[PDB]
């Protein structure tokens, strides 16, 4: 008999992964199932044995030193999308190629971009299966909402991370990964490549025409009850705004960050990396656990309750709402998210939060520069 701590990052599927626990420890009575809903905790003597991390810089971190299992060889990553294996390797931040290794398995995908209400498009004579092509169609959308009475835009700003979605959509297009090689030698600068992504998601919040100082909760709940067009975050915040309102007809879309319609990009990443603590004294009962939560059973079960994409080489989209984007996934015009480029000490979320109410684009510009510049020296 051993107890697994079981460290679960995500707020959004906190009953999800309580149930699939629960499951699990019907059917393997000698493992009980711990868990927590962070350097400190990830100390190896106190390393919890199961995780689930977002795909991003700090995963990568963790990673190249060493805190996670290496699952490189692992019979599980031969049944998963390379592409999203890719994106976890990538992630280890390391200057040695050989050294991107796989420390976690994909176990969901998202996109960023908007959340729209299908209702609200129809009332105002939109084409809810046919979301805007270009950033000129975009706007013109956005202000078609305010001249009809409808607030265009719910803001979040209140939560300084969802401020990084519009970002993130945005750069997706705007600004090629090689480009943070570029910035990292000095050939490039935050001014050159983050401008007019930052311009843009300043536009973008000019239509939030309701307060822009609340929080992700009360953003989602406004969404859910019909009182903005559009929300523009990921495909992570779906099951949030299903949960207060079952009735809701959502779609999601990309943003358009330009007016090429034939050059349009969906940035998307390892929403959820599980993995094991390198350290863990119960590998092999962690190993069965996660066994299970990487059957396509689960997987699927897991993409439908939150609207993701499965990580499974034949994908599955947990949601018609994301059916507007199957393009892009499917001719691979995606992008992993701009910030996974950007140290985690760097508070890129207080310095968009400025930017967005204060519009002052020099003041985020300098000040990415310069954090950034010290990191490097
Ligand atoms: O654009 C926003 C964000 O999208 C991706 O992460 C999705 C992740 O965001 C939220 O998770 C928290 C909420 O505090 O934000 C960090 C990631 O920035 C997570 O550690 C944390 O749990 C949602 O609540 C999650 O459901 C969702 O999975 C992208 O990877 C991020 O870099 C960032 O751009
Ligand atoms: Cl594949
Ligand atoms: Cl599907
Ligand atoms: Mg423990
Ligand atoms: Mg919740
Ligand atoms: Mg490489
Ligand atoms: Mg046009
Ligand atoms: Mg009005
Ligand atoms: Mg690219
Ligand atoms: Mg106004």
């Amino acid at each position: 008999q051993v107890t697994l701590d079981f460290f679960q990052f995500k707020a959004e599927a906190a009953d999800w992964f309580k149930q699939a626990a629960q499951e699990f420890e019907k059917e393997n009575p000698d493992i009980r199932i711990n868990i927590n809903n962070l350097r400190t905790r990830f100390v190896k003597d106190r390393v919890p044995d199961v995780i689930t991390f977002n795909g991003d810089y700090s995963f990568g971190t963790f990673a190249a030193s060493g805190v996670f299992h290496d699952f490189t060889d692992d019979p599980l990553v031969s049944e998963l999308n390379e592409g999203m294996v890719n994106i976890a390797k990538n992630l280890v931040q390391t200057s040695d190629p050989a050294k991107k290794r796989l420390y976690g398995l994909p176990f969901a995908g998202n996109a960023s971009g908007y959340i729209y209400n299908k209702d609200l498009f129809r009332k105002v004579g939109l084409d809810p299966d046919n979301p805007p092509q270009t950033w000129d169609e975009f706007i013109a959308m956005l202000k078609k909402f305010r001249d009809a009475g409808i607030n265009p835009v719910q803001a979040t700003l209140a939560d300084a991370w969802t401020t990084q979605a519009p970002l993130a959509s945005l750069a997706g297009t705007l600004v090629p990964e090689s480009e943070y090689a570029a910035l990292k030698s000095g050939d490039t600068t935050f001014k050159q490549i983050w401008t007019e992504p930052i311009e843009k998601e300043i536009e973008l919040f000019k239509y939030a025409d309701s307060e822009k100082g609340v929080t992700y909760q009360q953003g989602t709940q406004n969404f859910a009850k019909g009182t903005a067009a559009i929300i523009p975050l990921g495909t992570y915040a779906i099951p949030q705004i299903t949960m207060v309102n079952k009735d809701i007809d959502l779609g999601f879309a990309q943003m358009p960050a330009t007016n090429d319609a034939s050059k349009q990009i969906l940035t998307a990443g390892d929403d959820v990396i599980l993995t094991m603590g390198a350290n863990s004294r119960h590998k092999e009962q962690s190993m069965r656990f996660i066994r299970f939560l990487m059957s396509k059973k689960q997987l699927e079960n897991y993409a439908d309750a939150q609207s993701a994409i499965t990580p499974l080489k034949e994908t599955y989209f947990g949601n018609k709402a994301l059916e507007p984007v199957r393009p892009f996934f499917e001719s691979n015009r995606v992008a992993d998210f701009c910030d996974h480029y950007i140290p985690s000490s760097i508070n890129i979320g207080g310095y968009l939060q400025s930017a967005i109410m204060s519009g002052n684009v020099n003041q985020f510009i300098d000040s990415m520069q310069n954090e950034w510049n010290k990191v490097q020296a």
